[PDB]
């Protein structure tokens, strides 16, 4: 299948380029910066320079798949753009058959325990941290996202850390952040990858929000 | 100052651009149809021919403020279009002075004593009616609003019915079904013009939502 990836140059998005490419998809990285694409991606991978909030219905018709793997850095101002990206791609999915995965935030999971995000528990001062404006915006992404029952989304959250690393397996949750062993949780962009092209594959989580870890 | 108003040529759209006009601000119609918007906005107002979800920044950046009078028809399966409209439109006014006015729905306002929306109440049944896409939509749209916590966005709900007429006085309230003496809920295309450009030139519900009726 076709698959466009949106934050091809991102941490995230190199990860799931590679397990595209390993599974036999054609890959479309949407990207800004040409020689971060050379450099990450490889001179193989087919590129569209253009800025995501511009993307239109045409630059996507041949696709089957797209995936939202663009971030926004701490301390910016411009948490917003998680909610931006996120709202204009579903515009230019309506009515089309295209499956659409984002990837979330830790944000909007519940603690072990809880039955409800726990953003909603933090305290005022978190506002002030430089990580807070990206959060509240990613958690409005996912519930965004749930205003849309006519559109293939699907939602994939990471465990409360992100680190780069290969695949090896993942465990899979819905709305509950995730503990393994160690008494950690957390999720490589290779095992991320994994479970996003899973769904690609075999969608299973349409027009719901998973949770994934790294299995031990 | 320099309005841009969407949905221009439509009921609420035409009575804004003449109120506007009257108050003595330059209007640019946004607008699909040229004839359409000769006939009923006039020779002399500016126009710009273009689909809304692709209006740019550079577009809307020679302008003071910005109204949202697009609709849906019903029964048309596109009621999704009140919220991709709108979610577009704040995407172009991110870090600006920009105002922005959207034109809600009745549906998102509680009845008369309530204190949720009239929405939540509905029936089963509703999702059957015409009217219920775009209804939910507006909901929706009122709600992606209120994620804007940085945008000078103002919403105005209609009472229950928005006949087209001219404009006599309006009464305004917050997030409850006004009934006027008459026993009835109900606003001019007239009046809502008059409320649109009174927050226009004195905001006074910035990142807030009101309800208007017309005057006894
Ligand atoms: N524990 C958690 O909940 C956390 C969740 N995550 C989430 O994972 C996802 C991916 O994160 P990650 O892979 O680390 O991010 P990256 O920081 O590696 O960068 C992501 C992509 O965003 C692109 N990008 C950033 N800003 C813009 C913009 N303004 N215009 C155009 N494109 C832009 C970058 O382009 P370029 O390469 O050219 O700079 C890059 O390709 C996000 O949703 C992030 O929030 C991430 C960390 C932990
Ligand atoms: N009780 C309530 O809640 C009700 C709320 N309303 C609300 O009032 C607002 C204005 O309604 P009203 O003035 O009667 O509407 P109209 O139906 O008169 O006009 C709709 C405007 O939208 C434009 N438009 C429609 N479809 C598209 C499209 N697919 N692409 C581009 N432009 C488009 C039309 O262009 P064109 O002229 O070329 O067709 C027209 O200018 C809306 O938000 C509506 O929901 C209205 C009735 C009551």
């Amino acid at each position: 299948m076709k698959i466009a990836v949106l934050g091809a140059t991102g941490r995230a998005g190199s990860a799931i380029v590679a397990e595209a490419r390993r599974r036999g998809h054609e890959v479309l990285a949407v990207v800004r910066d040409p020689q971060k694409a050379a450099d990450r991606l490889g001179a193989t991978v087919a590129t569209l320079v253009k800025e995501p909030l511009v993307l239109t219905e045409a630059d996507l018709d041949s696709v089957d798949a797209v995936v939202d793997a663009l971030s926004v850095p701490w301390g910016s101002g411009r948490g917003y753009l998680h909610l931006d990206f996120a709202t204009h791609l579903v515009s230019l999915l309506r009515n089309s058959d295209t499956l659409a995965v984002f990837i979330l935030g830790s944000a909007s999971l519940a603690m072990p325990g809880a039955d409800h995000p726990m953003i909603l528990d933090f305290p005022e001062s978190a506002a002030s941290q430089p990580w807070y404006d990206g959060a509240l915006y990613q958690y409005y992404e996912y519930q965004f996202l749930q205003m849309n029952a006519n559109v293939n989304w699907i939602g994939i959250s990471p465990s409360e850390a992100f680190p780069s690393g290969p695949a090896t397996s993942y465990v899979a949750g819905k709305d509950t952040l995730l503990v393994g062993e160690d008494g950690q949780s957390h999720i490589t962009t290779g095992n991320m990858a994994l479970a996003i092209l899973d769904q690609l594959e075999h969608p299973t989580a349409i027009r719901d929000r998973i949770v994934v870890r790294d299995a031990d």
